[PDB]
């Protein structure tokens, strides 16, 4: 659908999920995230994920 997991740790960013500590509201493009976003969970870039 439009699932992203992180390939470092693996914590599914899951749109309805977001992010609630960086400023995400909850449903958000994967491509309208920040330009400073990674992955929260150990920090991997935003090149790590892979759809699904």
């Amino acid at each position: 659908m439009d699932i992203y997991v992180c390939t470092v740790c693996g914590y599914e960013y899951d749109p309805a999920k977001g992010d609630p500590d960086s400023g995400i509201k909850p449903g958000t493009k994967f491509e309208d995230l920040p330009d400073d976003w990674a992955c929260p969970v150990c920090g991997a870039s935003k090149d790590a994920f892979e759809k699904q």
